[PDB]
């Protein structure tokens, strides 16, 4: 499913990401535009080996198993498969624990590099919410 901006930004509101960590509901839709284009069957393999999967582009080496990332953990406990579907609440689920891990949204590098510091809000401007 490639879903519309506005659309995401209530999926994600609805499943509990806004202000999720003290982050921002437009934080999360920006992220997701620079990670995935709002794509949920969006993946990407990394030079380690693993790859990203989904809306938010999980990792295979810490959070899902794709049975093919050799010595990765499996820290949100569901296969890498489970990211990618039109319904986002394994994503969210898996996305509430990484931003939980330590450095906060610095853990998506699109979102450090594209979104932090920016007009964050503008990804939600104009949306029924
Ligand atoms: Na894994």
């Amino acid at each position: 499913k490639v879903f519309g901006r506005c659309e995401l930004a209530a999926a994600m509101k609805r499943h509990g990401l806004d202000n999720y960590r003290g982050y921002s509901l437009g934080n999360w839709v920006c992220a997701a535009k620079f990670e995935s284009n709002f794509n949920t069957q969006a993946t990407n393999r990394n030079t380690d080996g693993s790859t990203d999967y989904g809306i938010l582009q999980i990792n295979s080496r810490w959070w899902c198993n794709d049975g093919r990332t050799p010595g990765s953990r499996n820290l949100c406990n569901i296969p890498c498969s489970a990211l990618l579907s039109s319904d986002i609440t394994a994503s969210v689920n898996c996305a509430k624990k990484i931003v939980s891990d330590g450095n906060g949204m610095n853990a998506w590098v699109a979102w450090r590099n594209r979104c932090k510091g920016t007009d964050v809000q503008a990804w939600i401007r104009g949306c029924r919410l």
